[PDB]
């Protein structure tokens, strides 16, 4: 129907049908008279997931033959999503398979929504990783993404009388016909025991041993033939009363059981550092066969980059240390030459409560050898620190990887840039934060370790796959060739004037607002205006984002159209959506705001349907993919300082939303990129943040001078929000007037001001229109193809490629 | 290459070829460079699983069109050994197969002992259970087997210094191709909770939910193309601090994690019977559902057949009564009439510590609906018995499903016979002994209930598959319509006296001594003789069994031969294997005593190769597929009155090994088919072993008068058997001296006296293999074909059928 979805060849439509009757027999043992919906869907991945393997096969024996260096990208967390649609449009598969589908009765867009979400993720950081993947396929790299096959994903969120209610998110349920299970390729991970020295040198032992499970899940480049392969680890019991021994099992079973949920406040759990563990030593012992199968371990350098996606795999360091003193005999500057050539490290937040700091007693019992070869790299690190700043012995504190105290604990962070030959930040102003404060210590060190590299999004899940329609008139004018090129969207500001295209875009918009509005009514039965302005704010529930900051704006609208009912204002729909970590309270407490607001708001016969409040339940990929095509406004709103980069900014920026938010993160670069007179920035800057602090931040000030915010706090704590439990926002007024970390006063009025100035562009259709065209048209260097190009050259040593393998 | 084995018709073997490459490539993800033999194997079992599911789909068609009366076998065991084999066989893609997998360069029987065993069951009980699935797929039958999909069967057993050393069976660990899950038809179970009463009945609430899902396996008949299913149903948590409750998820689905592997005491442990409720349960809402998709369950007993197997799924009955009462709303005496007609209860012993008696208070807490039902069931049965037998009082307490005591317990085999129309022995002196002993009162108070059916193994397995050399000369002389219909053996009667089929049987057995004694040092290292005499005795190790008295016969042999080294004795290799209960110690120390005989008389210089003792370990359906063939003579020697049937000695009957046994069991039946002159029958019979305990056993009056006897225990007690730990065996021999319930001594005398016997035939091969003749010939009866008809014609009122479905 659409050209950039491919051909539909009557040879290919012919052969998917004949492969998806085969599938629906012999692999569901099914027959077209009990067949479900499920049944279908699965019918159509299996015959898809067939097209994979043998550019799978031959990518993997391309890589045998040629040999190059191949990349490790470990991570905890890899947040996927669906992988269907996504395959289809990366094999160029997705027209013929809607005719196939078409032809045998059915509709393809029903069954894609099956398909459960791959949740292995919490949010920026994991689905960075699966944006990077799929770069990295596109551009040739021989790469490979390992991590935990957790049993169960970030929970399904469930609102029951505006509170969060978690569930397990059981996505294996069905199956997984994506991933191949490896049990051949199972090796043994050890903890606990004991260090013994020797004449031979130290051997860890009287160890226990849990087997790790590869199952491999294939990643395909955009059109070039080229596959790569996530390789997850699942947790294994070895095979040596009865019953009661045979249900002990589980105990080392339950590493790879559950992902961990929390993304604000490091907790020294000890599950949390199996995991850690785990995917460590499993990876680095696949990574040594690898490179063995090809004595002299200097040029393991020149063959291997390993990729530290934040510190929860910075134990990589010391057991790559362990494997090469211990095991291959190497000596020790030997082998941290190597190390230190083989890992780097990017750092993807600056709140100290984030940071991973383990107590030393958990070390010492789980992993007795690694804490030694820790003490003897923080011995050897603070020499050559003395010898460069002789007498300075706060510096020799400060910099240490030990940090004393109450506990002693070890500092991860400062173990990864130790033992790393790049350390990143994730956004131009996160990378000066971290040299000029959190790691300056160790920039006057080794300056040369530093670097920055932009983050990035895929633009073929964010463009292509959930956006088919602005792909579309866009390829009429320029082709195709973006896709894998962004930076030819710039030839769109050619069109800036062209009265068709304005047409375009803005039909476009319409119909993804319709089809949105449509999806809330069917699978969350309540009605919306889809003339309104579509203000989302969807990301995980911080304090630091300011979900609260938006939610005083709202009261703001409302209180000003009970004032005056009769004065025209443009109407709106403000959606919020995310997830709370499970233990924050705070966090809990805000989306029940949002909810006690919404059920005020939405039911005041005044206001009609010129405001609404929706909170969007269980966001997550799938929904991202959905909600975000339908935007009008990128609510980005972080204190500034305290966003290292964000990624949803640019999603929202590629697909035709115009961007409210701070000078925080990565939007100082799109404000760059777009030119400022088309974006909407608004509050301090990270230089006013710090002089408020200097000086103190006092938000009684705000409230004494301010009449609006004065109104908005007196209804909070008076119960106007919660007339059944007057006090149940005490929390949210006591915080915010005594005890906030991000300021939301200090920035109210600014905001308030800056959602006036986006309110009077809205009311001009055209002029909005236009400012839209020129974020798009300039959101190129926003692709995860630029960031990885980025990586490989700067970090890995590598060159990518854009050319075909052959089919 | 043989007949039996089927056709290899050219497009066939290029068909079979091309299935096996996609496979390779497709299913498995591999090419020919990197492919393991296990890789092969999987591909194979894949081709031949193809050629199932559309027999598979249409046999079930068939059904729903149809209609018939559907057949529930419920056990908690189904020991079904490999799959692969049997399924070529059945299929008659044997030979097709060879020449395919000969042509791509691999040898089939190497892939054939890569596939696991699915050991989900203990001994007897368990192997009936699958010979019957067969036989009713063979006989047309509308049969499912329902029981649980345990992730651990019985344990892998290891010899440890002597010792039996259990190990986890891991079954699972590579998947299992045979198996579809069918998450679609997950099913709720309910435990603990409480009754509520109302105007409405009773009410079951507050209950814990379980849900059970199913997984299916095709059950192939012998060329007719039908496939029924076993369905095995697998424990999941429903979805509803967090990380916590998901780890916890771990206590509901460790119902179905392991197989019990107590085959000799009841315990009443509370997993054990919530895996008992747990088949049920769902069980039963799949028939309902089943029933009610083709108000009115009249017709339900005409239209479903339920078959216990032991009391182990018992609570079916009142599981019945209660969904017909509580739920459909039925009146009791209705519902009870269902019930029923509907239920049918096989015992399988009379040793009064393997009857399960559950405590009342467990049943109390865990199924608290159950027991009241219970109560009723007992009052109403107590009621009928009083008014049969006025003034009986201590009848009605014999009678009682309820015992009292110290404990309460309820009587399951009570309950069974109370709720069932028909209950049968597995051999005709069993089933008279049910009648004149522990069932008596119930026998006179409803003689029609009691029945007789004699337990039989399916030819397939137990000849074609495993032994292809004689099941080829026998269709030589009579053709292959044996194989479905094995009264036709009589026919061989008629070749006793024809010296070219005298010299086939003859090469037929020594060809499988040498194949088995080469297995024996391929993979346990240690040489026998294959002209001895092959001298087996393999089943589980239990005290009634009297592998004891096997081993003081090879003492014996030991002793004449130190005794007079120089004169001649007919050399025997004494082979004895199987598994020892794990809590079970008197039997752990009888495989400690055979090992420890086995180290004294194996390296006797002086005995040299004239007498042998191997312990084989980990003896299994696997197994007892390579040593049943090779055996010259099948010991079955328990005590008269212990062994309900027996089916092993059926299988070394079928396969040319001639029986030294007692009457006991299926003996006495298999030396009535043969002619007792074509049998070595020793010892007791039941009316001996009954005068001997009205006077009181003495085993001292045995030791006076036996010398060699009393030099045996001499032995035993001063550490002849065990140097360095010289009272090893006291237990032992105090076990056999006063506390010896089985009464090894009494019957030693007349065993050893009938061993010479045997000893003396096999010095004539012709004459030895004459009687052979006679044995295979007259075996016929002994087909689970002719159990399974008559379990069909008395028991569940359908008719079997030898009618092809069309391919
Ligand atoms: C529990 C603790 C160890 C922890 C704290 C915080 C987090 C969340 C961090 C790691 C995260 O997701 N950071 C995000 O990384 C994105 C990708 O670089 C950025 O776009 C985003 O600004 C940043 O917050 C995880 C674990
Ligand atoms: C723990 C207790 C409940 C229990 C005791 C004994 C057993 C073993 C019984 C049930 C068994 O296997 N019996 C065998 O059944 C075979 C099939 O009918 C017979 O051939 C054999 O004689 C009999 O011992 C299981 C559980």
């Amino acid at each position: 129907q659409i050209s950039v979805r491919g051909l539909a060849g009557v040879e290919n439509v012919t052969e998917l049908k004949k492969n998806f009757n085969r599938h629906l027999h012999f692999t569901l043992v099914k027959d077209r008279n009990v067949a479900t919906p499920r049944d279908y869907y699965f019918a159509l991945a299996h015959t898809v997931r067939d097209h994979l393997v043998g550019r799978w096969i031959r990518t993997q024996q391309h890589y045998y033959e040629k040999d190059p260096k191949r990349i490790y990208y470990l991570s905890l967390e890899f947040y996927m999503g669906r992988t269907l649609q996504n395959t289809m449009v990366n094999l160029a598969l997705e027209n013929a398979c809607d005719e196939a589908t078409y032809q045998l009765g059915l509709d393809m867009e029903e069954l894609e929504e099956i398909e459960e979400d791959a949740g292995l993720g919490n949010g920026g950081l994991g689905r960075l990783a699966a944006c990077f993947l799929d770069s990295m396929a596109t551009l040739g790299l021989a790469a490979y993404g390992y991590g935990i096959r957790y049993e169960f994903g970030i929970f399904n969120q469930k609102i029951c009388g505006g509170w969060q209610m978690e569930e397990a998110d059981d996505w294996l349920r069905y199956g997984n016909p994506w991933e191949k299970a490896r049990p051949e390729f199972t090796l043994p991970v050890h903890f606990y025991g004991r260090v013994e020295h020797t004449s031979q040198g130290a051997k860890w032992v009287d160890t226990q041993v849990v087997l790790a499970m590869p199952y491999d899940t294939p990643v395909p480049g955009y059109r070039n033939n080229v596959v790569n392969t996530m390789r997850l680890w699942s947790a294994k019991a070895p095979n040596d009363g009865y019953i009661q021994a045979v249900l002990d099992r589980n105990l080392a079973e339950n590493i790879s059981r559950v992902l961990y949920p929390n993304d604000n406040f490091f907790e020294g759990k000890e599950l949390r550092l199996k995991q850690e563990y785990f995917v460590v030593a499993a990876t680095l012992q696949d990574i040594i066969r690898r490179f063995k199968s090809s004595t002299n371990f200097d040029a393991f350098p020149d063959k291997v980059a390993i990729q530290l996606n934040d510190t929860h795999p910075s134990l990589a360091i010391p057991e790559l240390m362990r494997v090469l003193v211990d095991l291959e005999r190497l000596d020790w500057d030997k082998a941290w030459e190597v190390t230190v050539k083989t890992c780097a490290y990017t750092n993807h937040t600056v709140l100290p409560e984030a940071l991973e700091r383990w107590p030393v007693h958990l070390l010492e019992t789980l992993l007795p050898r690694h804490l030694q070869i820790i003490y003897e790299i923080n011995q050897r690190f603070l020499n050559r620190v003395a010898a460069a700043f002789p007498g300075d012995v706060d510096r020799l504190r400060r910099m240490s990887l030990v940090e004393e105290g109450a506990v002693k604990r070890i500092n991860m962070a400062h173990l990864c840039i130790a033992g790393s030959h790049a350390v990143n930040g994730v956004a131009r102003i996160h990378s000066e934060i971290l040299k000029k404060t959190i790691f300056k210590d160790f920039y006057e060190l080794e300056p040369h370790k530093f670097q920055n590299k932009t983050n990035g999004i895929t633009p073929r899940r964010w463009l292509v796959l959930c956006n088919p329609g602005l792909a579309e008139i866009i390829a009429e004018r320029i082709g195709e060739e973006y896709i894998s090129d962004l930076d030819q969207l710039r030839k769109l500001l050619s069109y800036v004037d062209d009265e068709a295209f304005i047409r375009d875009v803005a039909k476009v918009k319409q119909e993804n607002k319709l089809k949105f509005a449509a999806y809330l009514e069917r699978e969350y039965k309540v009605h919306i205006n889809p003339n309104s302005l579509f203000d989302v704010q969807v990301k995980r529930i911080h304090e630091y984002k300011r979900q609260l900051l938006n939610c005083l704006h709202v009261i703001t609208l409302y209180n000003r159209i009970k004032k005056e009912p009769n004065k025209f204002v443009v109407p709106r729909t403000v959606m919020i959506g995310g997830k709370a970590a499970p233990g924050y309270h705070m966090a809990k407490m805000i989306i029940k705001l949002i909810t006690a607001i919404g059920d005020v708001v939405n039911h005041d016969p005044v206001v009609g349907d010129r405001l609404r409040v929706i909170f969007l339940e269980n966001y997550r990929v799938s929904l991202a993919e959905k909600v975000i095509p339908a935007a009008d406004l990128s609510e980005q709103i972080s204190t500034a300082g305290t966003e290292a980069s964000g990624t949803g900014n640019m999603k929202f920026m590629l697909n035709g939303a115009l961007t409210i938010g701070t000078m925080d993160g990565a939007n100082v670069e799109m404000a760059e990129e777009a030119g400022e007179e088309n974006f909407f920035i608004f509050g301090m800057r990270v230089e006013d943040v710090d002089r408020l602090d200097q000086r103190g931040y006092n938000a009684q000030e705000y409230y004494d001078r301010i009449p609006e915010l004065r109104q908005i706090i007196e209804q909070l704590s008076s119960g106007f929000f919660s007339p059944k439990q007057p006090d149940l926002f005490k929390d949210i007024v006591n915080m915010l007037m005594h005890h906030d970390r991000f300021k939301v006063f200090a920035d109210y009025e600014e905001y308030v001001k800056c959602q006036e100035r986006v309110s009077a562009l809205y009311k001009n259709p055209r002029e909005w229109t236009r400012m839209v065209i020129r974020n798009i048209a300039t959101s190129g260097k926003f692709s995860s193809d630029r960031t990885i190009a980025q990586y490989a050259r700067e970090i890995w040593g590598v060159e990518p490629s854009r050319q075909r393998l052959p089919a």
